[PDB]
């Protein structure tokens, strides 16, 4: 407000999301 990640920053789970680069982000 964070997701910094792969692209995007913005927008998010409600309270919980997922992320990845292509490996593993799990959150």
């Amino acid at each position: 407000t964070e997701i910094r990640v792969g692209v995007t920053i913005r927008m998010r789970x409600s309270h919980x999301f997922w992320v990845q680069v292509x490996k593993e982000f799990k959150h």
